[PDB]
């Protein structure tokens, strides 16, 4: 059975982040001399800082132990950064994680859940540990990320409609209309961790040129109003910390819509 971590609050946060006996910092680079700030800068727009900080925590729990109190809070304060900073992301479209994370008010140390969380999630790469925030601590509690914020990849190659008539030989302009499976975590580890495999519809135009070019210009929403949050629907190498930290801690399953619309514009040639 599952342990309880206590929400994040300005009473019980720790001063900072590990308790100040670790950050969520750039990986040593051996011979590279003194790292600094454009390292660590680059280091925080990418994925990699969220693996780092989920690999903190079960790396912190495998030591000393799940239910140390001490272990209870690093998680619940470690989140509490990656709650933080992902406000000031949906806030403040535009800025840097790294400014987000560091410069954001309120400090970090101060932050709390039960009057600061929000329903959207920003999409960056904060997000799977705020998804695991709102398992945690969010009640049941449904979620939002907009379609135009979780880094699509869209391959019309791999959509069997627009492939179809790629493959055909036809030349011109057609109509598309076409529902499709999505897996996210194909490409892109952070939306992999919480969407995972979604479902899709594209609604657009294909034009094939003579000499085999083409271009598929569309739109594309979600076909699923909603998907949910839990141990089985993750994928990829985040999507696998979160599970083994569900496992381990009682939260409440959720679901996350995913509401807008992109415009695409795709090529490739025959």
């Amino acid at each position: 059975e599952t342990l309880t971590v206590h929400a994040p609050s300005p009473s019980t946060n720790l001063p900072s982040y590990g308790n100040g006996a670790f950050s969520l910092s750039a990986p040593h680079v051996p011979g590279a001399g003194p790292l600094l700030v454009q390292v660590v800068y680059s280091f925080f727009q990418s994925p990699n800082m969220c693996l780092q900080a989920l690999t903190q925590l079960e790396d912190y729990i495998k030591k000393h132990g799940a239910s140390n109190p001490l272990t209870l809070q690093i998680i619940s304060t470690n989140i509490g950064y990656f709650c933080n900073a992902d406000r000031n992301l949906v806030l403040h479209p535009g800025i840097s994680v790294y400014d987000a994370y560091h410069f954001a008010k309120p400090a970090p140390s101060q932050y709390d859940y039960r009057s600061m969380n929000m329903k959207q999630m920003s999409g960056n790469v904060t997000t799977p540990i705020v998804a695991l925030a709102h398992y945690l601590w969010g009640n049941g509690a449904e979620r939002s990320v907009n379609i135009a914020n979780i880094g699509l990849k869209i391959s019309p190659m791999k959509i069997n409609q627009i492939k179809d008539i790629i493959k055909s030989g036809v030349v011109g302009t057609f109509p598309v209309s076409t529902k499709f499976t999505h897996a996210t975590g194909d490409y892109n580890v952070i939306t992999g961790a919480y969407l995972g495999n979604i479902t899709l519809k594209t609604e657009g135009t294909l034009t094939i040129s003579a000499n085999g070019s083409w271009t598929y210009n569309g739109v594309v929403r979600s076909y699923d109003d909603k998907y949910d949050f839990n141990a089985s629907t993750h994928r990829g190498i985040i999507g696998e910390s979160l599970t083994r930290l569900g496992a381990m801690f009682s939260g409440k399953e959720y679901q996350i819509l995913l509401p807008g619309e992109i415009h695409i514009k795709e090529s490739g040639k025959r």
